[PDB]
RNA sequence: GGGCGUUAAGUUGCAGGGUAUAGACCCGAAACCCGGUGAUCUAGCCAUGGGCAGGUUGAAGGUUGGGUAACACUAACUGGAGGACCGAACCGACUAAUGUUGAAAAAUUAGCGGAUGACUUGUGGCUGGGGGUGAAAGGCCAAUCAAACCGGGAGAUAGCUGGUUCUCCCCGAAAGCUAUUUAGGUAGCGCCUCGUGAAUUCAUCUCCGGGGGUAGAGCACUGUUUCGGCAAGGGGGUCAACCCGACUUACCAACCCGAUGCAAACUGCGAAUACCGGAGAAUGUUAUCACGGGAGACACACGGCGGGUGCUAACGUCCGUC
RNA sequence: GUUUAUUAAAAACACAGCACUGUGCAAACACGAAAGUGGACGUAUACGGUGUGACGCCUGCCCGGUGCCGGAAGGUUAAUUGAUGGGGUUAGCGCAAGCGAAGCUCUUGAUCGAAGCCCCGGUAAACGGCGGCCGUAACUAUAACGGUCCUAAGGUAGCGA
RNA sequence: UUGAGCCUUGAUGUGUAGGAUAGGUGGGAGGCUUUGAAGUGUGGACGCCAGUCUGCAUGGAGCCGACCUUGAAAUACCACCCUUUAAUGUUUGAUGUUCUAACGUUGACCCGUAAUCCGGGUUGCGGACAGUGUCUGGUGGGUAGUUUGACUGGGGCGGUCUCCUCCUAAAGAGUAACGGAGGAGCACGAAGGUUGGCUAAUCCUGGUCGGACAUCAGGAGGUUAGUGCAAUGGCAUAAGCCAGCUUGACUGCGAGCGUGACGGCGCGAGCAGGUGCGAAAGCAGGUCAUAGUGAUCCGGUGGUUCUGAAUGGAAGGGCCAUCGCUCAACGGAUAAAAGGUACUCCGGGGAUAACAGGCUGAUACCGCCCAAGAGUUCAUAUCGACGGCGGUGUUUGGCACCUCGAUGUCGGCUCAUCACAUCCUGGGGCUGAAGUAGGUCCCAAGGGUAUGGCUGUUCGCCAUUUAAAGUGGUACGCGAGCUG
RNA sequence: AAGGCGGCCCCCUGGACGAAGACUGACGCUCAGGUGCGAAAGCGUGGGGAGCAAACAGGAUUAGAUACCCUGGUAGUCCACGCCGUAAACGAUGUCGACUUGGAGGUUGUGCCCUUGAGGCGUGGCUUCCGGAGCUAACGCGUUAAGUCGACCGCCUGGGGAGUACGGCCGCAAGGUUAAAACUCAAAUGAAUUGACGGGGGCCCGCACAAGCGGUGGAGCAUGUGGUUUAAUUCGAUGCAA
RNA sequence: CUGCAUGGCUGUCGUCAGCUCGUGUUGUGAAAUGUUGGGUUAAGUCCCGCAACGAGCGCAACCCUUAUCCUUUGUUGCCAGCGGUCCGGCCGGGAACUCAAAGGAGACUGCCAGUGAUAAACUGGAGGAAGGUGGGGAUGACGUCAAGUCAUCAUGGCCCUUACGACCAGGGCUACACACGUGCUACAAUGGCGCAUACAAAGAGAAGCGACCUCGCGAGAGCAAGCGGACCUCAUAAAGUGCGUCGUAGUCCGGAUUGGAGUCUGCAACUCGACUCCAUGAAGUCGGAAUCGCUAGUAAUCGUGGAUCAGAAUGCCACGGUG
RNA sequence: UGCCUGGCGGCCGUAGCGCGGUGGUCCCACCUGACCCCAUGCCGAACUCAGAAGUGAAACGCCGUAGCGCCGAUGGUAGUGUGGGGUCUCCCCAUGCGAGAGUAGGGAACUGCCAGGCAU
RNA sequence: GGGGCUGAUUCUGGAUUCGACGGGAUUUGCGAAACCCAAGGUGCAUGCCGAGGGGCGGUUGGCCUCGUAAAAAGCCGCAAAAAAUAGUCGC
């Protein structure tokens, strides 16, 4: 479909409950590479300062060096396109010393790039172990039930 | 009304210039097909007989001894197998020299490889040319092979190359346009010659009418460009040195006006020459036009003039006039 | 060993070994319009063809495409056979144009109709093909790793200006 | 097992009207009852379950028939029989099981015979198979006949092949290049004809959204807008924009003229017939004009005042209108076509290339001119930016002028000449020249001006000497002096 | 003997035990080298190949899953002759001799008793479980000793480096065998004890679920916390237990 | 400032039921028995069996409240009986009762059957207000969380003595875009509205609670008697009950926001309390994942008192009504 | 015959704009209202059909203004057809034709038909 | 050194990035700079030489002054020398 580079390592590391389909504001070469040219969404987080929740973590492979007059770099703070109705939640519940906002996926909608973002906490090894334990234990319990029922 | 006719004599022989089919001015192909001849050279195969001097290496195997229950294994004697080794005859030609109208249309000289086998050789036969054969090189098939030789079609074709032989007199060009599987050929026209007819037909000069829009010139229009005024003012301010910024900071800056230039694809204007028509004398062997017979030719070059292209470079190239 | 007699004797051909394929005999194949012959007076441990070429380690992935084989569920489909439509002719109807039954004709072609092709699968020791792009590790430097466009796969073992 | 004529239609039905399974037109009514009627039941059933062929066990004798709801009169009747159903005798096209007499036998025996060919006889096998003859679909470089264009500042590649607009095009017409610039392979029954009416682009002011922008009112300006399209030439009488009517976007001609070698193309007053608009005078044979396109042959369609192979028709042909070709290589070879040859060959060319020679010198080398400066101040002792003018032919370049009826080109060995823009030696000037030793410039060609490793070298790197191991032309010297 | 051996039948053959009988007369045990056998996997030749199944293909879970799972699938597993000689080749216990309390069996002989039942009393061979003395660090062994001895062979001397490299041998190969050194470390270890944990098992309790009831999360209202802003938003509490 | 030096105090596991010691025994020894196993339970409660025998902290009981009865003593608490009435406990009087607060009796598996191991213990029941702890509260082990407080207080170092110390005025803890937590109002016809009308308990009161009269639509204001309080006040409790009214509605539903003018306490409510009138009438119209408490007078629903307090609860702590 | 007005033409940039103010006794324009018969893709903005209350206010026309637009000499220059030359990417001479722009200057139009209204 | 394909999520001529962040214009209160003024109050100033300024220095020299010139204080610099910055992550 229209799905482009998505971060699933963050999806595993977090248990995000927030889903905003906010868009992104980009320059020319950015959308050039996003259409084809491998914009990378790995290691993504927001940098809310004023009303300026830049997507700080995002890489990209430039299409070419056609724009030779001015030298650009892949490491740019891409801005965000989100409603002020929902921007208050980020103005609020982001500073909890243990809460972050990360980008899950990036896709196309009528030739406009929309990057999904979500609020998460962060999982440390001892709860990932419990999550995997429960995931495998549900399967084991269902298998045991089927074997007992025959 | 328009096209073709209605004026107008043709025909048969002779000779001559053409045209069409027959070879069609002559010499010359590489090539195709058909019918025959070759395996005595060479390539393969079959059948029958010869050749490999001489000198080395010790595998299988067979005995004796040790050893094993029997083997297996081990020591001694015989053994002479190898697409085995060196090297003669024989076969071949890897290197260098000689020679290149030579001794010889592939050899000689001094070296070289195989030399008991996938070897070599004598005799006879078999394999036929779009086929044969080929330890595979497009190699050989009788000094000739990416399709052998003889004869026939056949004097194939050749828009190609060369040649085309006695004399005199008169006239006398082109290397241009169009079309072309066309560009070095050809066909029509432009140009030439001969004959028949025809009008002051044609040419030079003088006068008259008309078209220009090229030189030159100019910026009314389409583009380009410079310095001034009207201005919005910005950019390092001298100065505060943090100021509103006092202010012009070797900067840029819409229209509007005043000047200065450029243009093949600009012309509010605009020549000479070039070209057509009307009138007139003088001169020119009708030099002008129409038809018919016959061609030749469509590879041009230089200089002068106005130019594109090139470097206003070329004995360079492309156009128009002499 | 053989090879271009007569400028190339070699890395060029052959070779034993190995792989695939067809071949049940009146075998495949080849020469022959045919008879017939070779294969072979042989019988799948044999013959022919195609690849590589003693021997040691191996022949890794892919049938997208072209060949080959297996199947005929569906579509198309020759030759063959001939259901209708139309036209010609006229015995006769028509005071006239015009109708016009049989017989003979030219034409369209209803239906039947195999192989083949379309389709499914296998076959690579069949013809063949086997990726680029970016970031990321305690200074430099690289990338174990990940993100993702495409393919049939992205080149394994081994070797390397 | 099996296809339609075939013994029979055993048969179907229905306005929401409904004893409803309606009488073919002409006759509306027993032909039924000995042309065997409703009777009891409850397979199968059409099924709008109101019903319905209701079919069929023992009967031995009446259902209907008026039509009730009626827009249609019972199928209980004479019924070329329907919105449609069925089994067996008539016909034999396939897939099969079985037999031998065709056919085959490179199974066995015997004979001709003395004979592994052949033929005949006997006996077995396969068997209407295989195979062969004609047609036919597929496969089919195993083999054959062929094609693969031109222009081109040598060929190939790149680009072009037709038409139109501007300039080169030198003030009539025409006029070339692989010159500079753009388009065309259409659209429109209105975007045409007539009549009537009308005149923008741009800018300024005022005004509700409304804005650098619309729709309005006034003004500046006069074609700086517009043409269905690219460009040129025009358009105010408007060719530019609307409204009403219409099809002249007609038929057959056509004096004359322009442009082309020709095939051809275009303009055109006016005549005859019939139309449209306008009261009328008058206009209309397409579009403001120039691109919007393709010969011939072969065939298709409709009419024909024709032709009709003895007659009468017909078939066919001709005539008129018209259709089927990115034949774009566009004056179009045929309906039907790609490459390699270093295994090549033939006829030619220096008309046409590569090595050379000639011409010019963009480039190459060298010289000179003015001066921002570098150089502790200081432009010249050395250099010199931004710019310019020249010499040689000397590299890379352009032309194709001699040579393709033959001029052998790279490099290496031997053999040298000449130039001076001189490497050294020789003679001098300046110096940012103290001396030794250096930088630059002038004159001066008398002489000299390496050895080895690398690669086939020229060039170059390296090692070691010398005063240097200098630059060029000599067909980038020299193969009728040598190799390769 | 070990590895190992499972329908039935036949052919050849090795080994073990017992009833009674006679001789042979120390011929007896172990074993460095050496030889032979030797699970499976593996390699060569010639076959076979139903099922299973490395490698491999596809699907699936997962952030990733080159695995566990699913659908296919080659070598292999099978036969004959050959090659290596590796295993947790384990009883982690080298062969033999005799001595040292018992119980419950299993298998297989043999003597005698009234064999009325797999009735009893003795004696042998193999083997299982429990256990006394004894032994061991403990677990545990315990007449088949890990109890006390005798004869012989092999091996061990800290964990890594390493049973690694080199070297000799064997082998077609994979690899096997003999076997170090430099360097680092203060430990590396085994039996058991007490906690703790288990996606180990068993039992039990609590509004912890199951059957309710009402609320919270939805929209203002009264509070505290985090961040924001300010000169301060004074400080502390920051899971259930703020 | 250091609760990462502490004393003291407190939360959690958990009102879970375990945590230990003396002697003896077993194993060289860390250690084990006792504390496991069988019934039983609210429970290491009890019994049985057993290298165990006993004890301590512990799960129970003793402690506080309430559920029945008896007795002692009746004012400010009550009227069985009588008299009168101003019909009112009014007071003479009556000390049985409702009640006041002291001591006892009383529930102890005591008994009766069944079950079990001849036990412990369990099931049912004649009695009782009561049945297995009758119903609630206090009582919180060994110990874990460097758990929270050095800002209640004390305390060891460290830090300042012209300043981190001392005094005063004005602002801030109550704050512009949000999130989270605990409660309240609610959503409506089970309801709000207008007018009558009963049913409680527990507490407070001395510069304090504050009767009555009058002005007040009102918070309240002048007047104030009584009360150190079974006397007098705070303080006609609400839900309900009677009657109409509202008919599923931007509602006579929700009273959040906002404007006008005041009432009480406080030198002084703009930052920053509350009550009262008029009007305005935000949402909402039963709430997504995921969640919280409760097993009987408990969950819900209604009202009141009290703590610090000049005033300020929708919070906290307790009584009750219905249930 | 002279004033001015109307219609049709010739001449179409000395023939056209800007400024000053006049014209009505005539002719024209403005205008009145409008059922007709005609008209607006809405309105008598335009066509018109019935007329003269007023005005020359806008137009139209006339007279002067040199601010403009234009017409533009002589002379000079550029160019060149022929012939002859140099130092030849360009130029000289003998010859005729001789521009464009810019100076001097001109300039506020002439003229033919009828149709009326004016003095004669 | 020269040709062809891409520079299109659309090839087919008309995307509101739905949102925050520039810019426009429309509907609201005001401050002589979003206004143009000396009239109520009836005080001692406009300007005239102005002194160097919070701890330090300074602005058109007057925002702060007055008597015949001096402290200067309404702002700007030193200064606030909380700008040290998601989640995961050792002793
Ligand atoms: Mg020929
Ligand atoms: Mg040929
Ligand atoms: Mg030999
Ligand atoms: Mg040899
Ligand atoms: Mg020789
Ligand atoms: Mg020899
Ligand atoms: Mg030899
Ligand atoms: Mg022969
Ligand atoms: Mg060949
Ligand atoms: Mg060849
Ligand atoms: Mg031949
Ligand atoms: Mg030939
Ligand atoms: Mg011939
Ligand atoms: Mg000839
Ligand atoms: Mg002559
Ligand atoms: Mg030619
Ligand atoms: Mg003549
Ligand atoms: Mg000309
Ligand atoms: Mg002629
Ligand atoms: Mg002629
Ligand atoms: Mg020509
Ligand atoms: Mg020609
Ligand atoms: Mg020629
Ligand atoms: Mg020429
Ligand atoms: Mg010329
Ligand atoms: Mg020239
Ligand atoms: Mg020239
Ligand atoms: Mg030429
Ligand atoms: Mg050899
Ligand atoms: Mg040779
Ligand atoms: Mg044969
Ligand atoms: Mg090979
Ligand atoms: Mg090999
Ligand atoms: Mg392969
Ligand atoms: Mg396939
Ligand atoms: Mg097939
Ligand atoms: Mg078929
Ligand atoms: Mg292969
Ligand atoms: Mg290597
Ligand atoms: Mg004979
Ligand atoms: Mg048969
Ligand atoms: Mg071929
Ligand atoms: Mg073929
Ligand atoms: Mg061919
Ligand atoms: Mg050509
Ligand atoms: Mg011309
Ligand atoms: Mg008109
Ligand atoms: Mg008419
Ligand atoms: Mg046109
Ligand atoms: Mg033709
Ligand atoms: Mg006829
Ligand atoms: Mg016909
Ligand atoms: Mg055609
Ligand atoms: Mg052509
Ligand atoms: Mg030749
Ligand atoms: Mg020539
Ligand atoms: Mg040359
Ligand atoms: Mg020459
Ligand atoms: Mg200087
Ligand atoms: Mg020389
Ligand atoms: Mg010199
Ligand atoms: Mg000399
Ligand atoms: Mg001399
Ligand atoms: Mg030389
Ligand atoms: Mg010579
Ligand atoms: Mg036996
Ligand atoms: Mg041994
Ligand atoms: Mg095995
Ligand atoms: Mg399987
Ligand atoms: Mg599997
Ligand atoms: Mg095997
Ligand atoms: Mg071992
Ligand atoms: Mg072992
Ligand atoms: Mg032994
Ligand atoms: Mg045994
Ligand atoms: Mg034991
Ligand atoms: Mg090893
Ligand atoms: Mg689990
Ligand atoms: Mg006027
Ligand atoms: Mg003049
Ligand atoms: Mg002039
Ligand atoms: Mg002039």
């Amino acid at each position: 479909s229209a799905t482009i580079a998505l971060n699933k390592r963050a999806r595993h590391e977090y248990f995000i409950e927030e889903e905003f389909e906010a868009g992104l504001a980009l320059q020319g070469w950015e959308v050039k590479s996003l259409r084809a040219g491998k914009a990378n969404i790995s290691d993504s987080y927001v940098l809310l300062r004023d009303g300026e929740a830049f997507l700080f973590g995002a890489n990209i492979t430039p299409m070419a060096v056609a724009s030779t007059h001015v030298v650009c770099d892949p490491t740019r703070t891409r801005k965000l396109l989100l409603n002020q109705r929902e921007l208050d939640s980020l103005y609020g519940r982001v500073n909890r010393e243990g809460y972050t906002v990360v980008a899950l996926s990036l896709y196309w909608k009528n030739a406009w790039c929309k990057v999904k973002i979500g609020v998460a906490k962060g999982k440390k090894q001892h709860d990932k172990r419990s999550d995997i334990k429960e995931r495998e234990w549900q399967v084991d319990k269902a298998r045991i039930m089927k074997n007992a029922h025959r």
